[PDB]
């Protein structure tokens, strides 16, 4: 009937469900006279009475995992009284993206290798996000369409969290994904670039991917476990999961960095994601769309671009199922001398300098990105092989680095 709305210790509101349907948001008096207020998301401004927008549907539509496959596992694990956000969120709303706890401070339970394997292995049972029957207290929810789940790690410990206890690590399954990803965030942080760090965890015979989370934050003696307020691009603008893609209608290059004007630190995140769309153009990532880049909402309601993830290669994926180098598109296109430059085959410096222009960003920054990855790129990719386990998967490492030097070459003749 109705959520209440908590981030940390402090209670910011509460989502009702309406007769009608619709899905309600009013802030709570107190939260809005509190010290360093601010919204839960740029899309709900702090604002006395009842928010009925659609932006409000769905702002909490884009904390539940994508997939309407695993909203349907959703809805069966827990009998949710249906297939809307507030009553799936009733249900798995504890644990969320950002610092967005749901209910209608510190406690778990440590896992055993065969626990967590269990865990790990879930979903081959039709289970939602790794939370087996077994437990009736992990309540938790990310999204994203991967397969996946979260986890608590105190020590060199897994735990399941309990109650609003937060986690730590968002984990992926294999739906040669995880080798993948691990692969191209080593590549990432190697380049300088503001990346997670994640470490490939074994349990029995499962490969899985454990990426830390930047929007939890232990205090400076490690004895409590905070959670930080963060939102992506579709929830900033106030836009639906189902439209994230340019092409769908969600936000290109152009919108973010307009938007990234309103950054307490807007010539770095400028800076910062201009040089991520040479990344991922690098290493052929085709889907940079809006929930793959967020914003921390801090005291006050300023914001900052938070560090980039869900890095994958399509590089690996090529000829394989007749994919070829030639189907790749960025998700979000460049300028082009007429319209849009998407394919990945096709793009060169010429395009970045285009659409730096237009958008008002110093042309001498943008030389600097493309001058530096000419000369950076060789070295980063022997680094990185160097600091692989000799078990990881040989095809990914030589489809990614001769692809990239590839590209890589574009630049060394340039620059
Ligand atoms: N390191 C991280 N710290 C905090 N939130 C993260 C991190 N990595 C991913 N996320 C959040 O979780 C979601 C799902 O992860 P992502 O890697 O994008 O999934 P898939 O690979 O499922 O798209 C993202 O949309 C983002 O909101
Ligand atoms: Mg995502």
């Amino acid at each position: 009937p109705k959520l209440v709305t908590w981030m940390n210790n402090q209670r910011v509101g509460e989502l009702t469900k309406l007769a009608n349907g619709a899905h309600t948001f009013k802030y709570a008096p107190e939260w809005l006279a509190s010290r360093y207020a601010r919204p839960l998301s740029l899309s709900l401004p702090l604002q006395r009475g009842n928010i009925t927008s659609d932006a409000v549907f769905n702002f909490f539509d884009n904390l539940l995992p994508d997939s309407p496959i695993v909203r349907d596992r959703i809805v069966k694990r827990y009998h949710a009284k249906s297939r809307q956000p507030f009553d799936l969120l009733s249900e798995i709303g504890r644990d969320s993206v950002g610092a967005v706890t749901l209910i209608p401070i510190m406690a778990w339970e440590k896992l055993t290798e065969a626990r967590l394997e269990e865990v790990l292995t879930a979903y081959k049972a039709d289970i939602p996000l790794g939370m087996i029957r077994e437990e009736n207290d992990f309540r938790i929810s990310v999204a994203g369409a991967q397969e996946k789940t979260a986890l608590l790690r105190i020590g060199n410990d897994w735990c399941i969290p309990k109650g609003i206890t937060p986690t730590t690590h968002i984990i992926k399954l294999p739906i040669q994904s995880v080798d993948n990803e691990y692969y191209c965030l080593l590549l990432a942080k190697e380049l300088g670039l503001n990346v997670p760090d994640a470490e490939i965890i074994k349990a029995g015979n499962v490969r899985a991917l454990a990426v830390e989370r930047f929007d939890r934050r232990w205090n400076a003696r490690r004895t409590v476990l905070l959670r930080l307020p963060q939102e992506d691009m579709c929830q900033t603008f106030g836009l639906p999961s189902s439209v994230k893609y340019e092409s769908d209608g969600g936000p290109g290059i152009a919108r973010i960095m307009a938007f990234l004007m309103g950054s307490s630190e807007a010539l770095k995140d400028r800076y910062d994601f201009m040089k991520f769309q040479v990344f991922q153009w690098l290493i052929g990532a085709t889907q940079g769309h809006a929930k793959n880049f967020s914003v921390f909402i801090q005291a006050g309601g300023s914001y900052r671009l938070t560090p980039f993830y869900d890095i994958i290669s399509a590089f690996p994926v090529l000829g394989g199922t007749g994919i070829h180098i030639s189907d790749l598109k960025l998700a979000m296109g460049l300028n082009a001398s007429k319209g849009k430059k998407t394919a990945i085959d096709k793009i060169y410096p010429r395009h970045f300098l285009a659409t730096a222009k237009v958008l008002r960003f110093p042309e001498v920054q943008m030389h600097e990105i493309l001058s530096d990855f000419a000369r950076m790129i060789p070295a980063a990719l022997d680094n990185v092989k160097t600091s692989l386990p000799t078990d990881f998967p040989e095809n990914v490492v030589t489809a990614v680095e001769s692809n990239v030097l590839r590209l890589h070459g574009r630049l060394s003749r340039e620059y």
